[PDB]
């Protein structure tokens, strides 16, 4: 009954998004986080900040309780850019995030989340990226923020299930009913 996961977020920090709707970002990842690990609940978490070049704030290895994630999330720094490149955010994940060594119990059929939240059409497109995570167990989560439509969103999402949208990085928060029941069946 108790819940293992690994999740792994890959937030857009390009000019996308505002210096200050990334704020809002961060804060609907950090209620997330927040919500989803109950006491004695085994989840790790990972963030990953991505423009044209993905950054790594940090691993899953890291932070062991909920507190030092959350205070993790709430020291990230936007750092802004152009063209950002979700298929080459979703590829790092690949080689640095969903791997032993970062952490990732992958390995022991420990449920793998990569949850996207992106505020534009990639400049270049993830769909085969994001099939070969799902194909090896990886759930992708896709939450597209303005400039995204339903085909983009498609793309990256693992299924229709795990495709979200919304208009503004302040409206994120009327999906954290939905997002956690989808969460909670990619845990079941």
């Amino acid at each position: 009954e108790k819940k293992k996961a690994d999740i792994v977020f890959l937030l857009d920090g390009s000019i996308n998004f505002r210096r200050d709707s990334f704020q809002e970002v961060l804060r609907f990842v950090s209620e997330i986080v927040d919500t989803v690990y109950e006491d004695g609940d085994s989840i790790q978490v990972g963030l990953v900040q991505y423009n044209s070049d993905p950054t790594d704030e940090f691993f899953l290895k890291d932070f062991s309780t909920k507190r030092q994630i959350i205070d993790a999330i709430n020291k990230v720094v936007y750092k802004g850019g152009r063209h950002a490149n979700t298929k080459v955010g979703l590829e790092h994940l690949r080689v640095n995030h969903f791997v032993p060594e970062a952490g990732s119990r992958l390995d022991q059929r420990v449920p793998q989340i990569a949850f996207v939240i992106t505020g534009g059409k990639s400049v270049e497109d993830a769909q085969d990226v994001s099939l070969a995570l799902t194909q090896r167990g990886v759930k992708v989560f896709a939450v597209g923020v303005r400039n995204i439509d339903s085909e983009e969103v498609g793309k990256i999402a693992s299924n229709s299930a795990t495709a979200f949208r919304v208009g503004n990085v302040q409206e994120l928060s009327e999906l954290s009913e939905q997002v956690l029941e989808t969460l909670h069946d990619a845990m079941h």
